[PDB]
């Protein structure tokens, strides 16, 4: 349908149309949207993949280290589950789930460029993850808008984590792929906790006006609840879990330069 | 069927030897959709340097072009097919960088600041996938030497770092520099198309590589000329897109909606 041709291709700029373009939410992201069936992802579950050698273990310990610090300094531990402390948590952490896929895709892109080789579907998987995790941030920022101290520490988190993920991927892309493997193993846990808590009425949700950003992106009918929004986010994490564990494995076997297995499901 | 059972499995390593190599998976599903007779009237344009930043973005490229042309010997003797492919192979390695760094920085910015990006990221990302497809195409028609393979490696480093700091310091300057580069690229890509029509250049690669035929939706009958003609249209989308984006920065509009995302929908 699109009216994008050579009369538009010879224009100097479209700076002038800018004031008259709607801000329809579906533009926030590409159309590689995930399609989940609520009754099917409902039975998503908690898995754990056994570390194989030193690097796998190094990876696994730092995630157990990070979970333990974060869970204790952020007081998630004692007190009853709350809406406030769930979304505040998911808000902060989602800012750092967006970085990995962008360092991998970006570096694998540069490699594809300098040795002039075919990537075989890897780049477009990691960048849709990154995107899909950024949409996880976008949704929670419709739910809780943070204040100055939480914002400043988000900025320093990215400084540090961008530097770590970047230099960790260059030296061991299996490490970073293992690391998100396990990262997501924890993200699956936390979320099924939130659903279990709703189901056992310990956290009866007040944010049921599910944001338009999330309705379009996950194609949810108006009558969707917070629990239905959470499950889909949790379903996305189970995928990344397998994707980064498959990716790490593939490296272990020296299949870096082989077809991205998840191309078939499309 | 992509459901819980597949999500609840640990690894899909056993599946690697059973999944086949398919040219359609080398990119995303966001492909250029051109019609040959329409895009035949793409044209060389030149934006006016609007101020000290543009003037610098323009004077950088012009000097890069002059230097590269006397150093590569483009102008020395006749146009040959090897001289064109050689050149565009080299240059299309560099071209994939800018959209990536741009795409990356803005991604990052929406995460720390927690703000809508409103369509820039994708456009800037498929823009880098597009140039890389030009590249994957040119690697089919020539497989460069060791001297050139080294020359290509080191040039990534200088260029990557340059754009990294460039985009952090001033994204306006980068998009302009990119806009300007893609003027020059259309000049080359029409010079080539013109050399064909005259018979100063007789291509022998009028068998267009598989990757390129499903990327651009071409026919098995399409030739070298036709391929240069779809690419040129890509280089003119990056020309407009990036000069617009840089006008948006000049006006403090870099957090409005990317206009092109309606110019599709
Ligand atoms: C807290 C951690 C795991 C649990 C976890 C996750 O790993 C992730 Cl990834 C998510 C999204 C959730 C969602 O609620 C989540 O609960 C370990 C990582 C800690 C850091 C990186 C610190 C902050 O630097
Ligand atoms: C010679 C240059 C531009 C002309 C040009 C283009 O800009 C582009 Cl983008 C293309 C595709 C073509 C077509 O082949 C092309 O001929 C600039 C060179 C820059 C460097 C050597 C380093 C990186 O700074
Ligand atoms: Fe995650
Ligand atoms: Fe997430
Ligand atoms: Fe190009
Ligand atoms: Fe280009
Ligand atoms: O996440
Ligand atoms: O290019």
């Amino acid at each position: 349908t699109p009216v994008w041709g050579h009369t538009q291709l010879n224009r100097l700029s479209f700076l002038e149309t800018v004031p008259v373009v709607p801000l329809r939410v579906s533009d926030e992201s590409s159309e590689d949207r995930p399609t989940w069936s609520l009754p099917d992802i409902e039975n998503v579950a908690i898995t754990h993949k056994k570390p194989n050698g030193l690097v796998d273990t190094l990876a696994y310990r730092s995630v157990r280290t990070c979970r333990w610090l974060f869970d204790t300094f952020s007081l998630y531990r004692f007190g009853s589950i709350t809406e406030s402390k769930v979304i505040s948590r998911c808000l902060f952490l989602e800012t750092v789930a967006g970085v990995p896929g962008m360092v991998g895709g970006m570096l694998r892109h540069l490699s594809s460029l300098r040795y002039m080789t075919r990537d075989k579907g890897w780049i477009n998987t990691l960048l849709v993850e990154a995107e899909n995790e950024r949409m996880h941030l976008m949704t929670f920022i419709e739910l809780r808008q943070p204040g100055l101290p939480l914002r400043v520490s988000i900025i320093i988190t990215q400084a540090i984590m961008y530097l770590f993920l970047l230099v960790a991927y260059v030296i061991s892309p299996r490490f970073v792929h293992r690391f998100v493997g396990y990262l997501e193993e924890e993200a699956v846990i936390t979320y099924t906790g939130v659903m279990r808590a709703i189901d056992e009425g310990r956290l009866r949700p007040t944010k049921n006006d599910v944001p338009e950003v999330a309705r379009v992106y996950w194609n949810l009918s108006k009558n969707a609840t917070f629990r239905d929004l959470i499950n889909v986010i949790r379903a996305d994490e189970a995928e990344h879990r397998v994707v980064n564990h498959t990716f790490a494995d593939m490296h272990e076997k020296r299949l870096q330069n082989s077809v991205n297995p998840f191309v078939v499901l499309k």
